């Protein structure tokens, strides 16, 4: 496994070798060891997991959870093909409204670790793309807020050529700037404290 | 999301419920609070996860881990079609020697909670099936060891009308009787102490 920072801090790409075999194929996603050397303590406690299937041209996010409580998580492309997109939203953040992404598929999977309180979107590229995600804390709709991925100053990837398919929440949703005007962003500080309990060694 | 009591103690199937948009699909495979109410506790530490794609007819196991240290394990199928097999191999269970099966396909999404001391196998019905796991310790190939998924005294569902495509490991596999007779599977309360430590609440 090969572990590469993204230029969101704290989010990190993992590589996992792909082993092949006469029955199949197999990666190890998630790694304790190569968490650890790249991230400096073990994944959160799992409270949840999500299998997201998507057709191609469904574009999801951004979405974060209001922080505290705050939500860090895992994502891995399990099927077809995504571009996964990692937006820093924690204001303070030395990254604070930088994006980063990475291209998921099949031949050369790459999972990436999402700090807490960074905002995250993907476009699927493929029909019956599947996100596989674990969570650090279950998901309640109370907390989960949304920022608009199509805002034309972010210029997110989410492009590929036919009209965007996008839920309600994520259509209406306030832009980046919008909410930090009226306080709804993390606070870096606050989400760097959360996330070092949260990833603490036992 | 429900849950069920398979016929090896403490393996749980979990059956969560499929959400369908415009976008696609959605399943929550792992959920704290389900998995608490019919656990007792909150998942392991996940330590590693493992994402396997098999052809049709592709046998894995039956594989366990040498308790201690034990392994437990959360699975479901992420693509394809599986029939997932849990065998108690533990010596002195309650449900000693019995096995238990759950189809796991994408229509009605099925996921097992494996204890720690059971052993595990599954048979592909379909070409790529994608088998996903979360573990409790990453998998050490010494510790790692196998029974014949074959044994005419467990009588496993496992020919689907193509031969069997199995490693030569699993092939030359002894039974579950020749290793009990050998001294070679974990001990119902060693296992179940693993378990509760494990699967702690504090
Ligand atoms: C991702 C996710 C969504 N949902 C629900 C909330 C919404 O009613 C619906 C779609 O959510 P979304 O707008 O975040 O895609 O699914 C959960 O209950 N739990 C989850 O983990
Ligand atoms: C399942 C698994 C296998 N392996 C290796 C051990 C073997 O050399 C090869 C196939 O293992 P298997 O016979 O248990 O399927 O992959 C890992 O290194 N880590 C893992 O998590």
């Amino acid at each position: 496994m090969q572990a590469r920072k993204l230029a969101v801090d704290g989010a990190i790409e993992f590589t996992p070798r792909v082993f092949a075999d006469d029955r199949g194929l197999l990666i190890l996603p998630y790694q304790e060891e190569a968490f650890v050397e790249a991230h400096g303590g073990p994944l959160f406690r799992v409270a949840q997991t999500i299998h997201s299937m998507s057709k191609r041209g469904v574009v999801r996010g951004i979405h974060y959870t209001v922080t505290p409580p705050g939500t860090a998580k895992y994502v891995y492309c399990a099927r077809g093909k995504a571009m996964d997109i990692v937006i820093d939203i924690r204001v303070g953040s030395p990254t604070f409204g930088q994006w980063d992404s990475v291209l998921m598929d099949q031949q050369d999977p790459r999972a990436v670790y999402l700090p807490v309180g960074v905002g995250h979107a993907f476009v699927a590229l493929e029909d019956d793309t599947v996100m596989s995600y674990m969570l650090s804390r279950s998901y309640v709709t109370q907390d989960e807020l949304a920022l608009s991925a199509l805002d034309p100053a972010l210029g997110l990837p989410i492009d590929i050529g036919v009209e965007p398919i996008v839920s309600d929440r994520d259509r209406v949703a306030i832009t980046l700037a919008e909410a930090q005007r009226q306080g709804l962003l993390p606070d870096y500080t606050t989400s760097q404290e959360i996330e070092r309990r949260l990833t603490a060694v036992p």
